[PDB]
């Protein structure tokens, strides 16, 4: 990231700190938890609303020392009053703006927000799980501010969880107790806390909604797939992701050694000696080197992250993913809660930055063999059957004689997002009680209000609704400003937060009390639908057939001779 966006972000970071002190009140308050009393503070928003803020509530023991790479344990309760008027640190990660490592291994906290501690009725509880490919992200208010949601009468909860290798190291040897998915086991434990403690903040423990974007969506989906969370919540919203996306799981048991070797380990490849090294390595060294773990072959086969959710090699007490996600959908309790899913209208536009550095990637669409789903493709991607699959993909996105960047970014939309959504809906249909799933499509374009992800994807002055463009309408962030209430941007905040809280409340996203929705007939998807219907969200709200459908059926036809793997 550029020297300009570094000094520019440095200034916004200094401004957000002064604004944050300014928007603080003196009204501290104490709430109960099952671990003891916690002290929050009331804060202000730039729209002159206010809310109660409880930050840095631990939901697990600090995962340092001998708990590193280990599943989380419950924290130690306290007497007295724990100070919760400040944020704790984020998980150790690479700062996308600077390139420097920041964060700390002491990162397992959640934040709670509400406009009213003592409501006259129990409120819907909303749990946001941030994305960031399981390697970046946080629950700080400079990125995920609760300002838009607290206009509504809900309880909003932002969780944190272990990222990267600290979150997802996985070793085969059953003796060392590092099955993997520690970061997801964090998410489970925080859900258990929210279940037992939301009532103390006015929430309804029997009306809990979990949602997230990107990696947060996959996390959300995993929380719906695993037995460990059964019955903990009641609604799910999957924004631009799920657990059968190709980027949302990996077998990384062999990559620990590679990581150890990059960090200066001397010795052989057995798990015990690898673990001992990594256990005493400085945290910021391991995080800094993750970028170098993936082999050139793995990058070629579109492996995106070296560490991440994985099928655990053996089963233990807190096991989360004992089988491949496709298999877990067949029994998932979460199939029987109300679900909303959606994408933006140009997901792949996120990859503009990557293309700017690697223009050679556009040539991959000459055959598209690299984008054939890995379970169908051959190792070298040279088999004639793989060249045949690649051709089907090619027909779907290359519009002219030579592939372009736009063709590329359009392909990505489907490879990483639309095709996975489709496979999930069809899988779920064969294994569900018949609870509704609602689709949306986010199509609202605006340069007048943005979020930090647009600095990373180099989305400065770029038309189209990229992946993460919608976060701007859910959360306040240090790049936001007060919008006139009649602006299209402001209306979209109102609509977006309106629909989400409405779905949270009733398991149905339709409300005639939301502006623009008077002609809307939002029907859920049926198994007998050949075509998907989605609420298209733009300047106007309109029900439509999903425009990506034809290309989705193209990708599906790759599995013509292999229908078992669909």
């Amino acid at each position: 990231v550029s020297l300009m966006e570094k000094l520019k972000w440095k200034i916004k970071c200094i401004e957000n700190k002064f604004l944050n002190y300014r928007l603080t009140t003196n009204e501290t308050v104490v709430a109960e938890t099952e671990y003891g009393k916690v002290k929050g503070v009331k804060r202000l928003t730039v729209y002159d609303d206010s809310y109660y803020s409880f930050e840095g509530i631990p939901y697990a023991q600090p995962p340092v020392g001998e708990l590193r790479f280990k599943a989380p344990q419950r924290p130690t309760p306290w007497d007295g009053v724990r100070d919760c008027c400040n944020h704790k640190d984020k998980s150790v990660q690479v700062d996308f703006i600077t390139g420097k490592v920041c964060g700390s291994e002491d990162c397992l906290y959640l934040s709670v927000y509400t406009n009213n501690l003592n409501p006259e009725t129990k409120r819907p509880v909303l749990v946001y799980i941030h994305g960031g490919g399981f390697i970046i992200g946080e629950n700080h208010r400079d990125m995920y501010g609760p300002d838009y949601f607290i206009k509504k009468d809900v309880v909003l909860i932002n969780i944190q969880y272990r990222l990267g290798a600290l979150g997802f190291l996985s070793l085969n040897s059953e003796d060392l107790n590092v099955p993997g998915n520690a970061g997801l086991k964090d998410q489970v434990m925080a859900l258990r806390w929210i279940k037992n403690n939301c009532a103390n903040f006015g929430g309804n423990p029997d009306n809990i909604t979990v949602f997230g974007e990107s990696a947060g969506a996959a996390s959300t989906h995993y929380m719906m797939l695993t037995e460990q969370t059964r019955g903990l919540f009641h609604r799910g919203i999957l924004m631009s992701g799920n657990a059968i996306c190709p980027w949302a799981n990996t077998q990384c048991q062999h990559r620990a050694f590679t990581l150890a070797k990059l960090a200066g380990y001397k010795g052989e490849d057995n798990d015990k000696d690898v673990l001992e090294f990594l256990m005493k390595a400085k945290p910021q060294d391991l995080i800094k080197l993750e970028e170098k773990v993936l082999t050139l072959e793995e990058r070629t086969n579109k492996v995106m992250f070296p560490f991440g959710p994985t099928v655990e090699p053996y089963q233990t007490a807190d096991c989360v993913l004992p089988k491949h996600p496709r298999e877990m959908v067949k029994t998932a309790w979460g199939n029987s809660i109300p679900t909303m899913m959606g994408n933006t209208s140009y997901e792949g536009l996120f990859f503009t930055s990557i293309l700017k550095q690697m223009p050679l990637l556009v040539k991959e669409l000459e055959t598209c063999v690299n984008f054939v789903p890995s379970e169908l493709a051959d190792a070298e991607r040279t088999a004639p059957e793989t060249l045949e699959m690649g051709a089907k993909i090619k027909k779907a996105h290359v519009t002219g004689e030579t592939p372009t960047a736009d063709n590329f970014m359009d392909l990505c939309s489907h490879f990483y997002f639309w095709f996975p959504m489709h496979r999930l809906l069809q899988l779920r249909f064969n294994h569900t009680s018949g609870t509704p799933v609602y689709l949306y499509r986010f199509d609202f374009d605006s340069e007048d209000l943005i979020n930090p992800y647009r600095i990373m994807r180099s989305g400065r002055g770029v038309k189209g609704v990229s992946h993460t463009d919608e976060l701007t309408y859910f959360f306040w962030n240090q790049l936001a400003k007060r919008m006139p209430k009649e602006s299209r941007e402001y209306k979209t905040i109102e609509r977006m937060t309106g629909i989400w809280t409405q779905f949270a409340t009733t398991g149905n996203p339709y409300s005639n009390e939301i502006e623009g929705m008077e002609n809307v007939s939002w029907d859920p998807i049926e198994k007998s639908d050949e075509v998907y219907k989605c609420l298209n969200i733009s300047d106007e709200l309109k029900m439509i057939d999903v425009p990506e459908m034809g290309k989705i059926k193209q990708w599906e036809s790759m599995f013509e001779k292999h229908r078992d793997l669909f």
